[PDB]
């Protein structure tokens, strides 16, 4: 019932007790591990609210105090009469910070307590949503000196009036299928780009076209808005040694901003809660640029490097991979846009895990996601045992609304 | 029931039914995943069912399930168990069993090869000297002058657990490690404890950076004995780089034959506590782990120094750069000397084809993603993008505790 995790590089053993507080299910059983699988009423609501408020009052060293008991009663009364309840601002901020703290797939959680929460629960329209999101984008970007932020739209009610951002991230590039049979731009965004056009968007029809926002307020049909281009900070990619690298015509955006998740706090569900931090360089250089089903640029780069592409054992892909990632980091750094390399980020996470173990009795972590997609074992996280379990408040994946919405 | 796995690169979806034959536990539960934890005498009572389940699988594989030969073998084994409290495997069942423990090894990326395995039956062995001779022959056969052949040598099974055969070495061939009084390590820091034991047992240590360790062998629960593998049987590769002429002067080499000797082979409930097996290396094991782990040879700095990389900040990716060059050198060196090796691209691509085939012909292929994904360039291999299901099938290879921790010294 008390569990040990060992770091095999340092021999340091940590004891996890925080898992016993875990409630939700992993997908694994005693017979089968699903560690590598990507997607593994008033009666229900009060236990959830109470569990949350208890941990909140505990956190402010007021557990079992009159103010604690009184807020539990107030929330109980409100659930009983209205079928739901409203979080206090203090509770919302606390909840949002803890959802991040609990995100077992996030390597950047050393930062979890520095999160600017924008309360958008008074929002009623998609134009209103657009305004809130522009303000988030501008605040978070901060002229390249990025600041972590979340904007929280109104909570789910009957489920027929959901707020949703249809984009998977606030800022992404369009993808287009060609008569050629090839894909122009980001192949990940083909379906979404089509939905945008089908709603009226006029695609510039290039390789790096920032997508419009498709915002759904109050369960209405979603509406298109272009983010002011001056608010979208992008970085041209060049290499510190390779003159020709700029000729590839590569750029990326500075602000990673996930907009498709569901924030659960005290049993309440926030279906539109875009949040943003700053990039670890491998997400762009390894995944966005080099996944075969993404921009898939390895071949092009390897050729400009004049590497021997005849055999896999020359490690031409691996050489080109490093150079691409060097460029990404150099480019952001030169343009003073916050980025973190995978060495620095994973070192920080180990330090964070140690803090969490001593101050909280553990840190839920998903090794499969935490270990970077390149150079795994030369980062300290590769050698660190991690226990994965689900705590609330939480961010959860939710299905694309276009499958769910009725027009 | 059916469980689906998806490949996020191809959208190919597979369906697992094989997991229903899994009995043993993972370490995980509905509330916790222990996917990244490295380590998450039987009664007649437990033994006959284990035997029966194995014999049922063996007879099905030969298309003789329910035959008289099947039924007679069940009765024979049953009678053997009730009378002697154990039983002996037929040679055919042993071979089948060892091949299947490999097929079932969820952490092994090389399983496309599983049905090609030379099995050396060493169940008539009685002494450490005899173990030494069997292991020499395995090494020579498997090495085959650089054209490596997969092999396993199987010593007598456990009886009362007081008479175990054990190879004390974790691999048949490994280099010594020596802690210096100033706290530095000479040779392989992973082998310091075992080297100290060897020296205590009477080994005269050369005290260099790549001293092949002697074998320490335990027969029939007796105190283990030291033997030096004839050096002419130990194939080694000096590591050089195709473009970098200074790489040779780092003085690196490695041995050609990876031969795991510390695992326990379970077949039909019988336990083979000494079952050394070997195949050939995937390059990254040497170039990434053995050379570049901080707790192993740890060569990254010196390599990057010699490459004149900017080492003042991690974001130059100097470590990543040196890492690729080192792994180029290992592959180049093995290939140039005609010693079998496989790169991580080829091995992972072969594993995906193996896995798809296993799903089609067998109903699944248990795989441990944490181990299958190579320790460099992860997502540029197809396994990174492949969902996997991890579960335990028997026959199996299991980790066992190091024998120096458990051994009753007779003196
Ligand atoms: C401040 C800098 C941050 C860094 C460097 C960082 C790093 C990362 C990385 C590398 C991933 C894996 C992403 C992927 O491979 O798709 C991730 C996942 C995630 N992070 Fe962070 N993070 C940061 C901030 C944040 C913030 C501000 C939040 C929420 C408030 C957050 C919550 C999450 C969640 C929920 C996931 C899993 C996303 C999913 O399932 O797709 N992170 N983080
Ligand atoms: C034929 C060429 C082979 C290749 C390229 C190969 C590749 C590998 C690699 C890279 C690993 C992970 C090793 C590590 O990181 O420590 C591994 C693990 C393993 N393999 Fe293989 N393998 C091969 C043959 C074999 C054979 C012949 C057997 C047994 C008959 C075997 C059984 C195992 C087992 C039991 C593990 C897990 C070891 C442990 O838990 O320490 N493999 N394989
Ligand atoms: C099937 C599926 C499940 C799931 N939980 N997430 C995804 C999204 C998949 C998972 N990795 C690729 C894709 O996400 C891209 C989003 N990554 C962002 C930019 C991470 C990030 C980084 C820094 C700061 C942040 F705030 C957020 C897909
Ligand atoms: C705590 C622990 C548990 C466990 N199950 N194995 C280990 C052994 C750990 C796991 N990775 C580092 C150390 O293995 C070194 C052995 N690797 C061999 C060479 C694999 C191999 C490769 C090719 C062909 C083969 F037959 C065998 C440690
Ligand atoms: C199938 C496998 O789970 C999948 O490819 C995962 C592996 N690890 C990952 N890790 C991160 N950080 N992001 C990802 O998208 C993935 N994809
Ligand atoms: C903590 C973690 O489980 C451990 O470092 C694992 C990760 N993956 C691995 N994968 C392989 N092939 N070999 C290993 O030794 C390890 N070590
Ligand atoms: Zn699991």
């Amino acid at each position: 019932r008390f569990l040990k995790v060992k770091n095999w590089e340092t021999d340091v053993v940590l004891t996890d007790t925080l898992h016993l507080k875990s409630t939700l299910e992993t997908g694994c059983t005693e017979h089968i591990c699903m560690g590598s699988i990507m997607l593994p009423t008033k009666d229900q609501l009060f236990p959830l609210a109470k569990e949350f408020l208890d941990q909140y009052y505990s956190s402010i060293k007021r557990f079992g105090s009159k103010a604690h008991m009184d807020r539990l009663e107030e929330v109980n009364k409100e659930i009983e009469s209205t079928s739901t309840y409203q979080l206090k601002d203090t509770e919302l901020i606390y909840g949002a910070k803890h959802a991040w703290r609990n995100a077992s797939r996030c390597v950047g959680r050393i930062q979890w307590s520095k999160l600017q929460v924008f309360d958008a629960r008074d929002c009623t329209t998609a134009h209103g949503m657009f305004n809130y999101i522009c303000n988030h984008v501008k605040y978070a970007t901060n002229k390249g000196n990025l600041r972590s932020a979340i904007t929280i739209f109104p909570q789910r009610t009957d489920g027929k009036h959901d707020f949703r951002v249809w984009n998977s991230q606030l800022i992404r590039y369009a993808g287009y299928k060609q008569p050629d049979g090839s894909t122009l731009g980001d192949p990940a965004n083909v379906q979404f780009t089509e939905i945008c056009i089908q709603q009226g968007w006029k695609a510039p029809r290039g390789r790096f076209d920032v997508l419009p926002l498709l915002l759904q307020a109050n369960g209405n049909d979603p509406e298109l808005f272009q983010i002011p281009p001056e608010l979208v900070l992008e970085v041209p990619i060049r290499h510190p040694k390779f003159d020709w690298f700029k000729d590839l015509g590569l750029k990326w955006y500075g602000l990673p901003a996930v907009s498709n998740m569901l924030l659960e706090i005290g049993g309440l569900e926030f279906s539109a809660c875009p949040f943003s931090g700053w990039y670890m360089g491998t997400e762009i250089g390894v995944r966005d640029y080099c996944d075969n089903s993404r921009y898939n640029i390895l071949e092009e780069v390897a050729k400009k490097m004049d590497l021997d592409m005849r055999k896999t054992s020359s490690l031409w892909k691996d050489q080109a991979l490093v150079e691409i990632n060097i460029a990404v980091l150099y480019s952001f750094q030169s343009d003073k846009v916050t980025i973190v390399d995978h060495h620095s980020a994973t070192e920080s996470f180990i330090k964070h895990m140690e803090n969490e173990y001593r101050c909280r009795g553990g840190c839920p972590a998903d090794w499969v996601w935490i270990v970077p997609p390149m150079s795994g074992s030369i980062t300290p996280v590769f050698h660190q045992e991690m226990l994965n379990y689900r705590l609330t408040p939480s961010f959860e994946y939710q299905p694309d609304p276009w499958n769910t919405h009725v027009w």
